[PDB]
């Protein structure tokens, strides 16, 4: 907007802050509300979801390019009928061995950027298999700016918790060629 996009970590106080009050939210969110429930089995088990430790080595810095022409695309879903999500922008960033630009859809009335993407430990299935979801703040950016992709916030969908929710199934152009440890892990068994 005006300055460029650089305190979207907003300080590290309150990026520690936005994690632990967003896994908080995805912790009492299937457990207390009952817009996803966790199965009854699982839900009487529940201790609390997964937390990694705050990884400032997976939070990299993503060159900002938003959808210069945004159209809504078909991902697919194990709930059924296809999910239609606009391109809100694509983030050209490097990981791991390779440098790679990663398609950011829009959400309807939400702010955060809705990621869906895959990668060497979804290939080995210990984390969503079906795809990653990553929450993007764009911070008002542009083409040439820079957003932090914190890559310990990919999330996983609710499908996961043993639910049957729509999973925004990525195109193949979203495989990173690198393992990305930090997220929340799942399992080929649970999914």
């Amino acid at each position: 907007m005006s300055p460029i996009p650089l305190p979207v970590t907003d300080t590290d106080d309150a990026w520690r802050a936005r994690i632990a009050a967003h896994r908080a939210d995805k912790d009492e969110f299937l457990a207390t509300h009952d817009q996803s429930p966790i199965p009854p089995a699982d839900r009487g088990a529940f201790d609390g979801l997964r937390y990694f430790d705050i990884d400032a080595s997976f939070r990299v810095a993503a060159r900002y390019q938003p959808a210069r022409d945004p159209e809504a695309v078909e991902l697919e879903t194990t709930r059924g009928p296809p999910a239609e999500y606009t391109r809100a922008a694509v983030l050209g960033f490097d990981l791991g061995d390779s440098h790679h630009t990663l398609t950011a859809f829009r959400v309807e009335g939400e702010s955060s950027l809705f990621v869906p993407f895959t990668d060497e430990t979804t290939d080995d299935g210990r984390t969503y298999e079906h795809g990653r979801y990553l929450d993007v703040d764009p911070a008002g950016a542009d083409g040439g700016d820079e957003v932090a992709l914190d890559f310990n916030l990919a999330y996983n969908p609710f499908c996961a918790y043993g639910g049957s929710f729509s999973c925004a199934l990525p195109p193949a152009d979203n495989h990173v060629p690198a393992a990305i440890t930090a997220g929340e892990r799942v399992d080929a068994d649970l999914e």
